[PDB]
């Protein structure tokens, strides 16, 4: 009743600095979530996504209640400044005590709250919960932002300074009156798929608490030989923790403390290999923090995301090929087989992810809104700097890698991710007898070792719809629009 | 060089009681593998059931090799008389001490082999390996044979004498030269099936080494809730050792000890649950043997299998349905999910061959020597007795169950044999997020729940080909065929 | 009540072949236990060994009561012949089924039980269960009993016909009216040592299920080593079963097949040290059967034990001396802690029995009746045959091993049955900071190694009462006035 | 080569505030271990505390040199100033990097050195390490150090400000060259005691690796159960970490944090054992923290240590009575197999430094100064506050408890810290057979229970030396000579 935090996209209560600077305040504090996803624009977040915050929004209720704190209030309005100020009306609060996003929508939206709030009254503080440093005071030589990313990250692990430790969870606050403010149930999923969603708990289970058993179980396990299980697709051995570190479940302050406190462990025993993958497990670490840093600084994203270099290209506006490749009925079966996982699991391999969607504009040539657009509303770790970046990087813009002018051509873009065909014959179960030459190219096949593995091209399994010495050259007849023109 | 044993379906060396009869006998031992398939007639034995044996036989060599005895020889010919009189001719062999089968195809010709050996010279006597009791004297009241299963194992547990104990394997053997007979090695599969016959190995490895690590991981684990656990098949809780009790590599006088000897444990710890499921173990083993004593005694299925009451119904002779079926492009999930196991795996629950088998006959209307011969081409436990005797009991001759006049209707046929359709999601992947309620009966869903799942029905999954209400009544318009003429 | 089982020591029911026997036989079974010490002259049955009879017995009759049989009568007197012949007489038997034993003291015992009960009217029927064989079907070349053990047990592995396999243990019996046969309760521990004798289950559980969870633990585990860990005695690697195979709670015919089944596991394994274990541990298993079978046959120990080729020898008829020994203030440490070992657990390494036994004649100097007299009494594994046998052995008189006219030595008899000390300084830690050089003999330290590590010799630990070098020529004085006689 | 940090008692590289930030501070760093004894004046440390430190300096110097860094460089002279000042000669260094210890002998020593070496030229700069806070910022209410514990450690969990986390440990640090500086071998241990310390090592091995080892096998095992096994010696339930935590091989603020850390996990999962367990963990290493902050603040132990209230009581000055002590011929099994377990491990449990050094005062009436000489010379935690804060405690003087004219009296001495008897029964083998009412006092048992179990008082085991009803009175003849002076 002095002092509010609303959590936005840090929905924990280990070291999250804005709560423990809460306890220590003295006062009585009164945690919050308001909802409002009408502000977002056309980044209304997701549908499997909407999914993840009412299961973890109730996971973090009975994991607060216990540290006291009466309750989680949730308010729903159209933007967050009316509801806000609504919510230090009804409850009487002195402080807001949040943590700055770095969405370019939110960054608007906080220096507009931040403009709302100072000038009735109350004083507002902002803290940094998700990053390592602050984007701000990472530079280059002089006084610039980086451009790349490759000269980014040497600069951050030779600071000056370290980054700060995971500082101690609250003892014990206290709401003092749960009543005073009227709290009202909100609905984040629809009513048609009110169990249809409930299917995504066979894998994945949300909330803080089981962030860090899916962290200590990958420590003890898979980051021995992260170093060389980093591309394969088939075992599940790459950390399927980026739900978690995308909803703030799991701080990044943490993970680079544990990963480096044991690397220190492996590096006076002799394991060469497994002190090689904490080098490269924080490499993957700070992707996260470079998209974060992309989309503060000079390149912005300026008004919109999904934008480096493009959008005149000839593109097929045919909405049945949009139904092919949302389903699987595509014949290229690595392309296939990651087009069944994400629609079962709500998630892919990042080298998965590099597949499928480069088959999307350089072999389908379709436009890359409807890429995003469907990959916006079903993933878990839909974000607005990452999915911007990784978009950006496989189709191609970064001076990163994975360049236009060259198609993925699975027969040898497979033998680097799945090697033995665990991953296709897993998800394509009526394809489970092609001896691991045609697992990946079936219609290069004789027709002796199909007919003999009961694969009839056209009933079984369907043709490819577009072949692959078509879009190599449909391509080049399309691709050379840009350089008349650029 | 004295006297010879050959195997037919006994391919293990502990309480082989022709091979340690061997032993003791004081000569030199040599063994053999006659390998006649043009003698069987119809019942070439099957093309994955012959990729067993050839990866069984280089199995046993190696197994044999170390107990002396130098190789394991394989001769070809057209009959096995011919080529057995030409081994004993080769290496001037006294005796053979073979073990007899109760296959009505080899029974004939054992008596036929016992005719030709006898009155060359030399002498020959045949042993009991693979059955319990033996078939003829095991009798009811008078001095008949039984003609159900429920009155004849109740004589079978309570014998005036228990079956004998498994007697010790051999300390060592002698071939005394390894190089007098001229082996040669010969073909099993077939060359264009020989790198599609490998991807079995995923989940099956051949050998008598294999089957007692198989049996004793299942006394540990799954065998204290066998009698919950039966019916269900999402879980592979149900003893996958019937490919190594069919040809030998498991005796029935073992596991007929072990569990016997373990039920005493359960008996005096109060595991009543325990105790129980392994009175019903035994029954399934027991429903092994009894199909070898009912093709031996009084039925006999005189000169041919699948027969027990029909073969005049009007089925249709389309061949597509059977190309259908066979692929999978069937509509009904639960018959679909069956009909991928049985190709990916060779090897299907008992549970799920009552309903694949029967929607073939009652349903699809199909001539049931179709369903023969293409279960016997792909699986392993694929014997004379047992494929004549669970054809004869799902498609509904025995006093035993399963009549006609029925459909499997898998509304209710699916809730006691895959309760939360962990078996449908796991075979069928393009199902993967229908809650649970319709995933047995896709066609009978809203339209609403299955676009919110994803499936659309003629595209994504294909439509039912026959109606279950139609084959509910064009059944009984072709079931009445039978009861104007029987 | 038609037919009685009684027990004498066979307290078990898996594969006991007179309680099987009696299961078929159809009548009505009650089992018995007549106890009579009064009738075994000197050998009244331990006073340890005595307290694993009475929780054994208590264990049998749970264990039997889940069978049916009501209960297990427990009578007392005398001889067993008066008190068998009113067990007969009142609960109307007809049979007498139990197993001949080969003591030499119940073997003249056994043809007199079978001389009464016959002359009444009523039939007897021995079995053989606590031995391989039986003593009088092995013979030599001739017809002649052998007089050592290794000519014996070539001839025991390689016998014409195999050792008859572990039968099946019975399904159900009865013993129809639980009241006719007035049972009572009896002592076997005295009331001064009711609860001294209660801490000997720290280390030791009876029971015939134990004795399985022994044997199981044992192959699992140390016997793939047991062919280098057989001599060393500060590991627990031993298989501490003995106690259990000598009170017939795990019979021979059952360890005699489980280490050969899976003798041949490891065979094919390419485990040459796990081979060699399993022939060696069925050495020692052998040297049970032969003392078994040298009591019965020639040699027979004729009118009692501890018996070959001594009993003149000037001995000192020092009680005090029996009274140091007995307590272990004896200075020679590797005898101390074996003498501390047998008071605090009942039990003894078979190479620790070696120098305790063998310092008590041929140092000390004292008769070796004062030697069984005190092992008889306290030791778990006294029987008639192997405390015969091995005090025969290692005091030196089998043409076997262990002669006399040599002392122990400690300097090199530690360092090859306890090479760290961790056997000395479990056992007596006021000894616990020697160097490993002169924690086998302190005597022979130097005083300032003996004050660094605390040790001041006759105060903290005593001095050796007799010195080696004064024994090494003393025995030499008394060894002599055997060979002016014999 | 520019700057120097030098170790004292912080024999570690994770979280040391010295290394830390010396490595960030740009310049060449070289290590260094002065060692000078006789400085410490009395407190010559130890003669088992010596043998951890030539173990613990050179696991350092392999656990350093893979950091970089050439060696650790370790010279000897009489004082630390002027060993110190030639090694700031001898390299060419500009500052100093310590860390200020907490005795009394050593802040008297720093300020010295910090005397000298600021008037020379070079710089230094004290951090603070095995600390939680410091104990000059810890105050009550006005300015006032506390005077007793639970109104100290109550301000010390809820203060304003958490205490500091453990920061990183470097990446990398360089000496330069490794050569410049002359190092030199040095002993610790004595050569006649070369052999008998090295077997410490069965129970304990040295290092800073083995304390994090050590720690987390705590952490996942006996810490769910502190509260309850607190107060049992017979079970190492313990967390013997006291000698890891003494030399600075592991950060308090480490454990503190750690413990912390999931105390939250099992506050939210149901577990109030496990959750109280954790704030009485923390209070024990509170007791630590006390008595740090004891010696430097107002009582500070102001000339020498083991003083609180007395030392003219009339003790007897036999020297053999302290022969007899520190062997254990003592006849109160309870301070004898305490006293036998000091010498074999060099390790007591806390509640047997209770009983074995409060019978030495309240009992034998020996002069306090021998046993903390005694207790001093063979202990590997033999700090200068704890054994002075611990002294104090148990022979009486804090207000905190276990005040005099109070015997032990171990009849209910012993049944709440020894319940069964395993703690007796481990380390004095020569009374394992008494039935546990009379193992605590065999002098209270009567004959009959005595002879049975083998224990005759007077040969095998000692008669007490000093009975209970005597020292219950002799001690008030000698405690009403302090009543009538103070
Ligand atoms: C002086 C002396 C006294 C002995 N007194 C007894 C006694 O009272 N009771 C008794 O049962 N054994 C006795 N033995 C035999 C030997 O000590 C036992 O084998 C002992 O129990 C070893 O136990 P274990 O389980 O470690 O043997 P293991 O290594 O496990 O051997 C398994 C079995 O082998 C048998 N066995 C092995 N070595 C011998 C042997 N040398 N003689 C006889 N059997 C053997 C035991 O019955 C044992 O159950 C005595 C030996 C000596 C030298």
């Amino acid at each position: 009743m002095r002092i509010v935090v609303w959590f936005r996209r840090d929905l924990r209560v280990e070291d999250n600095p804005a709560l423990a600077a809460a306890a220590r305040a003295g006062g009585e504090v009164v945690p919050a979530y308001v909802w409002s996803p009408e502000e977002e624009g056309p980044y209304y977040p997701g549908r499997v996504s909407r999914w993840w915050i009412s299961q973890s929004l109730n996971h973090l209720d009975a994991s607060l209640r216990r540290l006291g704190a009466g309750k989680l209030v949730t308010r729903r309005s159209a933007d967050a400044a009316v509801a806000l100020l609504q919510l230090v009306r009804d409850t009487g609060a002195t402080h807001v005590y949040f943590n700055h996003l770095y969405d370019p929508i939110s960054l608007v939206r906080d220096r507009r709250l931040k403009e709302m709030l100072a000038a009735e009254g109350i004083v507002v503080q902002s803290f940094n919960s998700d990053l390592l440093y602050e984007p701000w005071e990472v530079v280059d030589d002089e006084g610039q932002p980086f451009t790349m990313f490759d000269p980014f990250w040497n600069r951050c692990l030779s600071m000056p300074y370290d980054p700060p430790a995971p500082l101690l969870p609250p003892k014990r606050i206290n709401s003092g009156d749960l009543s005073m403010c009227p709290s009202e149930d909100l609905i984040f999923e629809d009513e048609s798929e009110r169990g249809s969603n409930a299917l995504l708990a066979r894998a994945w289970t949300p909330g803080w608490q089981n962030a860090d058993k899916a962290l200590t179980a990958f420590l003890n396990g898979p980051l021995a030989d992260y170093s060389v299980n980093r591309k394969k697709a088939d075992s599940a051995s790459t950390s399927l923790l980026s739900p978690h570190l995308h909803f703030g479940e799991l701080s990044v302050r943490k993970v680079f403390h544990l990963v480096r406190m044991k690397q220190l462990v492996w590096s006076n025993e002799g394991n060469h290999a497994a002190e090689e993958s904490c080098t490269l497990f924080l490499r993957s670490i700070g992707l996260r923090e470079y998209s974060r840093y992309l989309s503060f600084n000079h390149p912005s994203s300026h008004e919109r995301p999904l934008l480096a270099h493009l959008r005149f290209f000839p593109w097929v506006v045919d909405e049945s090929y949009f139904k092919i490749w949302r389903q699987g009925r595509t014949g290229y079966p690595l392309v296939d087989a990651g087009m069944r996982e994400l629609w079962a699991t709500g998630w892919l391999h990042d080298r998965i992810r590099v597949v499928v969607a480069s088959f999307f504009v350089k072999v389908l040539q379709l436009p890359a809104r409807w890429g995003m657009k469907y990959f916006w509303d079903t993933l878990l770790d839909a974000d607005l700097e990452s999915d911007a970046l990784g978009w950006q990087y496989i189709t191609g813009s970064l001076p990163d890698g994975r360049e236009l002018d060259r198609i993925d051509n699975p027969q040898f873009e497979g033998y680097k991710f799945d090697p033995h065909g665990e991953y296709v014959r897993r998800w394509i179960p009526e394809l489970a007898r092609l001896p691991t030459e045609w697992i990946h190219h079936p219609w290069d096949a004789p027709v002796s070792v199909l007919q003999a593995a009961g694969i009839e091209l056209g009933s079984n399994y369907p043709l490819p719809i577009v072949e692959l010495d078509a879009a190599k050259g449909r391509l080049q007849a399309a691709l050379s629009e840009m350089w008349q023109l650029e």
